């Protein structure tokens, strides 16, 4: 069926539309009727700064497909890409990692990240938006992460203003209990049969000269310790689902690992809340400093904005090096320098815990409020 074998590196350049792929292939397959296909490809288009890599092994059924989508959306006024990551085992999507870049270089710089897995519900959040501006500032944060019902959240902003300056903080993580159970797995495909089975072996074999199985020994050892554990005082549900438990467990035969029973909450709550209010009166101080020397462009700092290395092409022996072409990191010097001086008060603080079971209350507000009045109020609060 095999008249002989061949494996090539064979190079080619396929017309992806308007786009080329620079398609290196490794194909390992034996020539005849049986193709012993394996194929290592690792496509490149160079028109798309797209990556992909292709590996088909039908022995093992190992079809891996792996693409690096980039879009190269920055411009001279508008910097954008969008980073794709389509990680697809036996072409199934099964990891995917967005990334979403709309950092423009006046106002608006939106940076996002995007991270989920369809199969194991791994749902990672990271946003960052900073709104650029000459006299104030304003930027925000964003990363929420959720991995089998595990809600972890971090809310913080600060915004900069000529009346106020605010800073909150939200540390939000709740985690429910039968949240967990349901997203995570807590059966085994391949647990129920093997109990079913351990409690046929058990009742189908036992000592000779008399018929009494270790069963019956059992269940009286679960009567037995169960009237023990309702001798002593507390009176709960989880003793209820305890003794259910038991009963199941007197035949030898379970449904899931461990103990089924909830002694925690259902809903577990962990919050740290927080603000800072720090005012300014009314109006802010923006000093425009001169900067000279300013305003340069890349060029005039007497370096080259793209590294490029000798390209050595030596006939007599054979050596071969392209030019690797290394791209300088661009910066702007400014021409001017914005400076906040601030002001005096009011100052206001407010920081509130809410652990399980636990509420905890501060509030404090020092400061006179009013510098030319001289009404000092500074009253504080704890409760717990």
């Amino acid at each position: 069926e095999i008249e002989q074998y061949s494996v090539s590196a064979t190079y080619e350049l396929q017309r992806e539309d308007r786009a080329l792929v620079d398609t290196l292939k490794f194909v390992t397959q034996a020539e005849g009727a049986k193709q012993t296909e394996a194929t290592m490809t690792f496509k490149y288009n160079r028109q798309s700064m797209t990556l992909s890599s292709e590996v088909q092994i039908p022995d093992f059924d190992v079809d891996l497909g792996t693409i690096l989508r980039v879009n190269d959306e920055s411009t001279e006024g508008k910097t954008s890409y969008r980073l794709t990551l389509d990680i697809q085992n036996k072409k199934i999507t099964e990891v995917a990692l967005m990334g979403h870049l709309s950092c423009d270089t006046k106002e608006e710089r939106k940076i996002k990240g995007v991270i989920s897995i369809p199969r194991l519900q791994a749902e990672a959040r990271s946003e960052i938006l900073a709104h650029w501006s000459p006299a104030k500032l304003l930027l925000q944060m964003d990363s929420s992460a959720t991995a089998y019902g595990s809600t972890v959240s971090k809310r913080v902003a600060w915004h900069y203003d000529e009346e106020k300056i605010e800073f909150e903080w939200n540390t939000g993580t709740n985690v429910d209990t039968k949240k967990m159970t349901s997203n995570f797995p807590v059966d085994l495909s391949d647990y129920p049969k093997s109990l079913h089975m351990y409690a046929n072996r058990l009742l189908d074999h036992r000592v000779p000269q008399t018929d009494m199985t270790f069963r019956h020994v059992g269940s009286k050892l679960i009567v037995a310790m169960s009237s023990w554990l309702q001798k002593a005082s507390g009176s709960l549900p989880y003793t209820q689902t305890l003794q259910d438990h038991l009963n199941s467990l007197k035949e030898f035969n379970l449904q899931n690992m461990g103990l089924p029973d909830f002694h925690i909450p259902e809903n577990l709550f962990l919050k740290s809340d927080g603000r800072v209010k720090y005012t300014l009166n009314k109006n802010s101080l923006k000093i425009e400093i001169p900067l000279p020397f300013g305003g340069k462009s890349s060029r005039d700092l007497k370096m080259l904005e793209t590294v490029r290395t000798p390209a050595l092409h030596f006939k007599s022996v054979g050596f071969h090096l392209p030019s690797r072409e290394f791209q300088v990191p661009t910066f702007t010097i400014p021409k001017l320098y914005q400076l906040q001086v601030p002001l005096l008060g009011v100052l206001d603080l407010s920081t509130n815990v809410y652990s399980n079971l636990y509420n905890w209350s501060a509030s404090y507000s020092g400061g006179n409020t009013s510098t030319d009045h001289f009404s000092l109020r500074a009253r504080y609060h704890m409760k717990a």
